[PDB]
């Protein structure tokens, strides 16, 4: 059943996205279908997009806490989609990122100016998908969804206020990935609930499931981003070291102190200025993973993860809700680990 | 009592929109204080900044058609300031311009990357503004400014979408200029009185008044572009021919056909690949301007400010407002034309 979700929400929301993406003034259609994988370069019809489906079968699953049908919380996957795909297209832009999934970015493709604005234009789309339905219930679930997307805009204020910086906190990690990941999962975890009449108690608590989630799925993210094989990532061996991200095993590694601690960060500033860092050999990001694992990275984020789903399923405890629900919430949850 | 309204817009949304300004994560409350001239590019106080406040007039005098006190329509007047602001950076950087109103932009200043993220931070802001008051007018409020915001969005992809033609027909002309401009004078003139409780139908008529108001602004403006003198307009001589627009006034001259017409096309076909377009002197852009008023071209353009003028009044008298509010209006509308 836990498969039998994720398409559930897949098979109700990309049709009604793709439907509202195609109804944007040329040449924004095109260029969001570009960004989707529906169109290749030059416009011809391509495949292998269906990414992940975690916000859309999470925000259909909200609606049914109230009792309300599947189908009432699709303008709430549809919008959050939106949203994120915005901050995508931006995020790629202020990183220059010519990749994402092994495809080149809108920026690369159609210019920065276009990914500018197809961007703006989902963003406002987003809110128009929510408000368009004109009840109480639709504004505040626009409410839910402006306090996700300025947090998501803060976590790329932190991600740039940090680029530089040969260290970042603990602290200062969770925060900025609590807005990056756990924000936007608080508010698919909450927005169906919203549409489908549920007071402001209710719609926090399950936000509370959804961003201590976000926390538990991007630790897991972090630990997968250096150890995952690439035969279940798609991705090089030790792929976020080869782009060094500060996520959060190596941060704890950081913070540690002790020997593995101190090398690893006279490595990683040495790193930062290396003229020959496109040179890097596999076995050089092997010996900066061994680092820090031997510092207790990896570990700590391990246990991180664990605390962060406890926290998400022990919020739901706290919530009157189907049982059924509850369960289909719990089994999600499971599924973020790995 | 002209500058009076000015004045009281001004006064009663600048320091509630400069408040939520600082409130933003680091550096963005910095940045968004260089782009509204609070400080400089060093990060040091600077003055000169205050433009024009017809918009937040308008919107505090959009709550008094309802009865109710400025007051009620400054969140609508902070919400409609945010998002025109949003769209100047985006835009701005979209458009590689390196300066607005003679100092350099965001994007210069502080980076490509900067000027996307607090674009986003105050298109997202705006919702908030509105939608934290928690009531059913501030969500119809919100519904109004998504409207006008993918107009914004729609607008710009026009201008793109026709930055290599030769020549644009006066109808996308007019569309673009609506969406550019009429479509957020609309929801200025019509969010204050969905913020005091007004019906679908009170609003939606005030739009029409806004919208029209929008479209004979921009024609005055086109027409300022061009013949507008350096002492009332600070820009240079020809400044919207110097920077190749297809104003109104352009576009209508092109549109009439005979001699002055087919030579314009010519020339602006020619000026558009012109190696030494750098070196054009006042006469030259003078000799343009000559062609467009022979082609008919600025005649057919203050004949359309005045009969937008006209449309735009003629709307306020459909819909039963107090006729000391109803004056007012009619007094920004003539303020608009010079």
């Amino acid at each position: 059943d836990v498969t039998a979700l994720l398409e559930r929400g897949r098979t109700l929301a990309t049709p009604v996205l793709r439907a509202a993406v195609d109804r944007l003034a040329p040449p924004m259609d095109t260029v969001a279908a570009y960004h989707f994988g529906w169109i290749d370069a030059q416009g011809n019809p391509a495949d292998g997009d269906g990414g992940k489906a975690v916000r859309p079968a999470l925000a259909v699953l909200s609606a049914e806490v109230t009792g309300a049908a599947p189908e009432v919380g699709v303008p709430g996957a549809v919008a959050v989609e939106l949203v994120h795909n915005f901050s995508l297209l931006h995020d790629d832009l202020m990183d220059g990122d010519e990749q994402r999934r092994h495809r080149d970015t809108v920026w690369k493709v159609h210019g920065p100016a276009q990914a500018i604005l197809v961007g703006d234009a989902l963003f406002a789309l987003a809110n128009e998908v929510l408000l368009e339905l004109g009840t109480v219930e639709a504004g505040r679930a626009t409410r839910r969804l402006t306090k996700a997307s300025r947090s998501l805009i803060d976590g790329q204020a932190q991600d740039i206020s940090y680029e530089h910086r040969d260290r970042v906190s603990v602290e200062e990690c969770l925060e900025m990935e609590g807005n990056k990941t756990g924000a936007l999962l608080a508010c698919a975890s909450s927005i169906g609930a919203v549409l489908g009449g549920a007071d402001e108690r209710t719609a926090d608590t399950l936000e509370k499931y959804g961003y201590h989630l976000g926390l538990a799925f991007q630790a897991v993210d972090d630990l997968l981003g250096i150890w995952g094989d690439p035969d279940a990532t798609g991705k090089q061996t030790w792929s976020d070291l080869r782009q060094r991200k500060k996520s959060l095993p190596v941060v704890a590694a950081l913070a540690a102190g002790g020997a593995a601690s101190e090398r690893l960060g006279e490595i990683l500033t040495a790193d930062a200025k290396a003229s020959d860092f496109a040179n890097f050999s596999e076995e050089e990001f092997a010996a900066r993973a061994a680092l820090i694992e031997e510092a207790g990275g990896r570990e700590w984020t391990a246990d991180e993860a664990r605390r962060q789903h406890t926290i998400a399923i022990e919020a739901l405890d706290a919530v009157d809700m189907p049982d059924r629900v509850r369960d289909r919430f719990t089994a999600l949850a499971d599924f973020v680990v790995v």
